[PDB]
């Protein structure tokens, strides 16, 4: 923090001025910027990087939107309190309770699902018809947990951007440009290399600016006359903060590399709530890439193949290889007490050479990948038995990451027994141990096979006898964190007694998200995402300008 | 400005605050204890009062080494499985974890010597008391380093009553003056941004100032009973626990605007609870620490047995919260513990939190009925009673058959004594906190019997709870609370676990919680004492 006299703050102090100080370039930032300066605010977008567009650049830009104008259109109702049950029910399983007033979630949680309901669509609606975020909607795209029958909505809350690939793996790329082609068309300015590092009060407790470190290591004032808005995401990249606060001990994410919880440190000296600190939103990845800090890599959102396990070190199955990402990473922390250690820490995705000519994806954090790509991650062998050692190898390499995990020395042996088990599974298309393929989102994000006419379950088909065959090592990450300063639902960032910080705003990954450690369908950061960043400008608008 | 003044200004009245206050008054300084309840004592009045003090004297003197090098490998090793490397300079651990653990090895016992010597807290040592991970190879003082207060009994279940009165009434004949019903809230800065005292609401709702010359020092315990706190910060949606209501996190509100690091915030020192005292309350509650019974098993809803009952109390409560993400529930967030007219006689307790309890106990928990059929009717109505805390679980509708099946097969591991699903008995923890059980000449693992095939049975709801929090403000090694550069703010000391824990998710051994605070009470005094007298 800084604080000024209001001498200081009435003095040439500041190297520029703006109505709106908006901290961050991915999709809180730039909507926030967008809505703000859409009701007539001078805006500037300080950005830490070299680039523009954080996580989101990298993201698919599904967004999750209820009772979006698509899907009305289409004639599929979103009833309200049936879009608040399907929320509840996902997020506090322990607590749910159709009975009770607001469904068993806190006051605080039921008044910001509202929110994302009220709020999405009309966010979604503005930055379309100015230019800054045109979509498609998506109405294939069905609900993670859709099989609960607290959901009336199934499919159709989905939008990504208009000119997205087929695939939408690019959509964070098309989203990035449009909005930020749209700012810069809009008369919003940028400036990169700016790493925010303190907020400047005033005399009465109120955010009246920044300070940010510049790349030649001098510092600059920026004065807000209305409002600071942090859309700085979130602490996957700031090892300590990651440790010491989520639930499960992850490697690290696909959030960009700058996403080190700048927003902790600065807040730390300004009395607010951290909450939900506790959750990310969580993926398994490619571990080597996440080791290796490959800027490239996704989480593993589609674990590709049909023809493929996942075993632990002792060669055996202990999973739905197809599970919804966000909490297939949670069975790699499984905590075995008696022996010390995670028995699942890494796993190992074992493929034959089926899966890898017809389920290869350079998409959606695949291990298997396509020919030109890169497969530094993919291990090879011509058998079984030389895959084991080359696994083993692999392991050894990381020894210090991952409790020095060896494989059993039975491995071999329990290794063909899984594989018989699981084709005898795959030949009758029930998975009798972890249930592969009977739930809609398994195939939803099963991936590319190759087409059998015999094949009773799309996400399995029986591993060859003959080689060669391929692994990749498995660990748990994350998108990126949910958790930080507590906001209502106009993005107000609160003090310790629920009262917001005047002029001080804070939207997406950078401040507390309402959904715990749930991830409630494809989308579901970024659609309440653009909720938020309407509100908070809606507000922010309404702020008196300040000294 | 303030209504009264000392050198140094304690904050709570449990085992870190006492010792911090006591070793800071045989420095010479005087001395406030300042407490929010109308009683002394807080979590530490419960406890047990083990407490595991590396290289202590009583276990050199036996002829036990307790070699440096070695302490540290077994503690890395536990501490950070994923991580502990032997060769690695700190053994995988970061460089404050390191130091941190070598200043537990180096201070617990001139601590503990220092306070016994003064006659605060006289103690008898534990030799037989093993450390939870002992069979771990790096572990090579296995048993000896537990203390317990002189006149604890027996069983040392009420040890922290005996060491709350022997270090109240030494603190007290000690001249240090102790404000109870006050609240501390606010640390109070002179503009260089040193801390100069604290401010506490009183029960009259007015408050007090009261200046601190030299240090503030906080040991205001966890954050167990602040339900907000405890579920967005910890790693498992735990119930409760055993701390003091009073631990309510004052301390992350106090600091929120000093600037501090938080740390280990995602980690308690867990335990199962008996899930019905912990929803209501009952503030004699003790932690799960011995799970009670041989001829008793536990059950999830569906009738099966998921896991060794018999672990050890910190892992244990982990297996409640395992995730089906399918389902979108936790299977185990609710076990059932089941037992037999046997273990009901002759494993009862009414220590270590056991819910199997003798005639003359508060046995309100425990479900009973006269046969199987009848008892899986009174668990389900018990269920019901709790279903908006526990997802509106219900038993399977196999649950009936499903746990005589269960039975058939446990008694058959109890047989033979090899439990081959769970491993019950297999690990000398198990059978450190095993509990009493009925003399039998053919029984081949101490931790299983059959259950019988004639009623009445006994069942009790298991659920997940704390000891009590164990992250917070970050310290140093000397207890200076530091800023976010890492540097003490201062005059502002913390001690016990309204501080970060260096342990993580871990629980070393019994009394892994006080032995280590007495270490960091010691170190914090010292350098208080060692503050210029400010403001
Ligand atoms: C990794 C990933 C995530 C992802 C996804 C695919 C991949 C590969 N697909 C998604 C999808 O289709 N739908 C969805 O709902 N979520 C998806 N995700 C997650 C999503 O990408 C993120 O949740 C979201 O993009 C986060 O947006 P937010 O605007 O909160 O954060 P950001 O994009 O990371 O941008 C933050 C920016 O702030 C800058 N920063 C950081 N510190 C500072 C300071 N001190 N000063 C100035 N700027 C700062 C960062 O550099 C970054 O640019
Ligand atoms: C529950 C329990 C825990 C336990 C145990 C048995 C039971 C039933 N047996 C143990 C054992 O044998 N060995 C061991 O190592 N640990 C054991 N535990 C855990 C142990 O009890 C605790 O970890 C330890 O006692 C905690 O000590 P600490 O001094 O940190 O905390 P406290 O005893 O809870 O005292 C805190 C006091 O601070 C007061 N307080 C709180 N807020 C304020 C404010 N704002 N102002 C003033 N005072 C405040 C509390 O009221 C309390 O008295």
């Amino acid at each position: 923090v800084l604080t000024m006299t209001d001498a200081q703050a009435a003095s040439a102090s500041f190297s520029a001025e703006y109505d709106i100080v908006v901290v961050g370039s991915g999709c809180a930032g730039l909507t926030s910027a967008l809505f703000s300066r859409w009701h007539g605010n001078s805006v500037v977008v300080l950005e830490k990087a070299a680039a523009l567009g954080g996580t989101t650049f990298k993201s698919a830009f599904w967004y999750w939107v209820p009772n979006n104008v698509p899907m009305r259109a289409a004639g599929i109702a979103d009833p309200k309190p049936d879009f608040l049950k399907y929320v509840a029910r996902v997020t506090r399983p322990q607590f749910y309770d159709p009975e009770h007033p607001t469904l068993g979630l806190t006051q605080w949680e039921y008044d910001m699902c509202e929110a994302i309901y009220d709020s999405a669509s009309p966010a979604a609606e503005l930055l379309a018809q100015k230019g800054a975020l045109p979509y498609r909607h998506v109405p294939f795209a069905t609900d993670f947990f859709s099989e609960l029958p607290e959901d009336k909505a199934k499919s159709g809350r989905v939008l990504t951007p208009k000119d997205g690939s087929p695939s939408m793996a690019n959509g964070g790329q098309v989203a990035i440009r449009t909005l930020s082609t749209a700012a810069r068309r809009d008369g919003i300015a940028f400036k990169t290399g700016h790493r925010v590092q303190r907020v400047i009060l005033n005399s009465k407790g109120e955010a009246i600016g920044i300070e940010a470190l510049k790349d030649d290591n001098s510092v600059v004032r920026i004065r807000a006359r209305k409002a600071v808005i942090f859309g700085s995401g979130g602490f996957t990249h700031d090892p300590e903060l990651r440790s010491n606060f989520l639930n499960v001990p992850v490697y690290g994410g696909c959030a960009a590399f700058t996403n080190e919880g700048d927003l902790v440190r600065i807040t730390s000296s300004l009395g607010v709530q951290l909450r939900n600190m506790n959750h990310a939103w969580l993926c398994p990845v490619t571990f080597e890439k996440a080791i290796g800090r490959d800027g490239s890599m996704s989480g593993m959102f589609s674990v590709a193949g049909d023809s493929m396990i996942f075993v632990d070190k002792r060669g055996k199955r202990v999973v739905n290889e197809k599970l919804n990402y966000n909490e297939l990473c949670q069975k790699l922390f499984e905590w075995d007490g008696a022996k010390v250690e995670y028995p699942n820490l890494v796993l190992i995705s074992i493929w034959d050479q089926r899966s890898q000519d017809h389920s290869a994806s350079n998409d959606y954090g695949s291990a298997i990948v396509p020919p030109g790509a890169d497969d530094r991650h993919v291990i090879k062998s011509d058998t079984l038995d030389g895959l084991s050692q080359q696994i083993s190898l692999r392991l050894k390499k990381y020894a210090g990451q991952i409790g020095h995990m060896e494989l059993s020395s039975d491995f071999n042996a329990n290794l063909r027994e899984s594989i018989l088990r699981f084709n005898g599974f795959a030949s009758t298309g029930k998975d009798e141990d972890f249930h592969r393929g009977e739930r809609a989102s398994d195939v939803l994000f099963n991936g590319s096979t190759k087409k059998e006419p015999d094949q009773k379950n799309p996400t399995m088909w029986p591993i060859s006898s003959v080689g060669p065959y391929y692994a990749a090592l498995v660990g748990g990450g994350t998108l990126d964190t949910k958790g930080g300063p507590k906001t209502n639902t106009h993005g107000q960032i609160l003090d310790i007694h629920d009262k917001p910080i005047r002029g001080l705003y804070g939207v997406g990954n950078c401040v507390a998200s309402a959904s715990s450690g749930a991830y409630w369908a494809g989308g579901a950061t970024l659609g309440p995402m653009i909720a938020f960043a309407y509100r908070a400008a809606n507000a922010a608008h309404g702020e008196p300008k300040r000294t």
